[PDB]
């Protein structure tokens, strides 16, 4: 069970890094530069930063024990996007894109 769930965790992790998602995707990929991009607030709002490069790294030196423990990162990445942007800015609603990708893939979890 741990295994297979596993599995399908990092197929989806490798479908929203995909081609296919990259329009939306992109801004997630690697970890906010916030200096880079002018935004020396958002350490001070953003706790525990997130993206999908990291998330990477945590399944291939297999970090994640569980499935749960993986969508808790992803979602703390998007989570994180919602907490520091307007909500009508374009990254939120890539954000928002990306996350249905991820929540309608994830619900298919063989879960025995
Ligand atoms: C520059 C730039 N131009 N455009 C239209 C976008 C979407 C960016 C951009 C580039 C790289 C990362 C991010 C980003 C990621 C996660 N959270 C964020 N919060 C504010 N920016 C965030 C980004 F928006």
């Amino acid at each position: 069970k741990v295994s297979e769930q596993l599995k399908c965790c990092s197929g989806i992790l490798k479908e929203m890094f995909a081609k296919k998602h990259a329009a939306y995707a992109w801004p997630f990929y690697k970890p906010v530069d916030v200096e880079a991009l002018g935004l020396h607030d958002y350490c001070d709002i953003i706790k525990h930063p997130m993206d999908m490069s990291t998330i990477k790294s945590k399944l291939e030196a297999r970090e994640y024990r569980d499935a749960q423990e993986f969508g808790a990162d992803v979602r703390l990445m998007f989570s994180n996007c919602y907490k520091y942007n307007p909500p009508d800015h374009e990254v939120v609603a890539m954000a928002r894109k990306l996350q249905d990708v991820f929540e309608m893939r994830f619900a298919k979890m063989p879960d025995e």
